[PDB]
């Protein structure tokens, strides 16, 4: 009876929408926690007197400890300050030392921090030295208008993937390239799975707009929404409305 099917459809829409929100929140809160951390670090570095910031030895001795304590406080992989001479002061998981081999002026985290007055957030990428996938938060630090260097903080992208996977619902994230990035059902991360149906249904319907689509000639229901450069989706079987 249409009345019954409408009731089930309105219920499941609300539910699935709510769960999609949870996944959206997860991504937002991950980012903002890392941003706040980075901002606080910026502030403590810029607070130092110039004298502590204007020689490399002073950077080592005065900024290094700050990098280290901050790194430990959140269990970041790397926390670092890149200088215009190409050297980096690096605090890494497993005192901080100056490194001259990290080709920083070719790195987006460095370049892009100098082109915005905000924190820059990279797509996930393979960390040069630790060979883990990371998301980097970078920020050009200025003390009274004078550039000191570019701060970077590397957080394992697995941390976000794990958070998303724990969420209720069959929710998942695509990265900026529409490749699968995280999922509650680990099987979805098969790079051979085609997601065209879901992605085409999202493109037709827009953010947070519930839709029908087919899998193996069965009916499924879902929704997606943009969250920063990610696309977050939920889908379920339409058996809840049909049977
Ligand atoms: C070993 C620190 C690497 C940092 C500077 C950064 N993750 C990069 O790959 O450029
Ligand atoms: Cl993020
Ligand atoms: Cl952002
Ligand atoms: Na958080
Ligand atoms: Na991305």
């Amino acid at each position: 009876d249409p009345f019954t099917k409408t009731s089930l459809y309105e219920s499941t829409l609300k539910n699935q929408t709510d769960l999609l929100k949870v996944t959206q929140s997860t991504v937002e809160d991950f980012r903002s926690t890392n941003q706040s951390f980075t901002r606080a670090l910026e502030k403590d570095i810029a607070n130092l007197p110039y004298q502590s910031l204007i020689t490399e030895e002073n950077i080592i001795n005065n900024v290094g400890p700050i990098l280290k304590y901050y790194r430990h406080s959140i269990n970041a992989l790397n926390v670092y300050l890149g200088l215009n001479n190409g050297k980096v002061l690096l605090s890494q998981k497993s005192m901080p030392e100056l490194r001259d081999d990290l080709d920083i002026k070719t790195k987006d985290w460095y370049q892009e921090a100098l082109k915005t007055n905000d924190i820059f957030v990279t797509p996930a990428y393979l960390d040069t030295v630790l060979k883990q996938y990371v998301i980097t938060y970078s920020k050009a630090i200025y003390k009274d208008g004078k550039i000191i260097g570019v701060l970077g903080v590397d957080i394992p992208s697995e941390d976000l993937q794990n958070l998303v996977a724990k969420t209720p619902g069959n929710t998942f994230l695509f990265d900026q390239k529409n490749k699968i990035f995280a999922a509650t059902n680990k099987e979805l991360l098969n790079p051979s799975i085609d997601h065209s149906p879901v992605l085409n249904a999202y493109k037709l319907n827009g953010d947070n707009n519930f839709f029908s689509y087919k899998l193996n000639n069965e009916e499924r229901l879902g929704a997606c929404t943009k969250v920063f450069a990610y696309t977050a989706c939920i889908t379920e079987s339409a058996d809840i409305i049909n049977k």
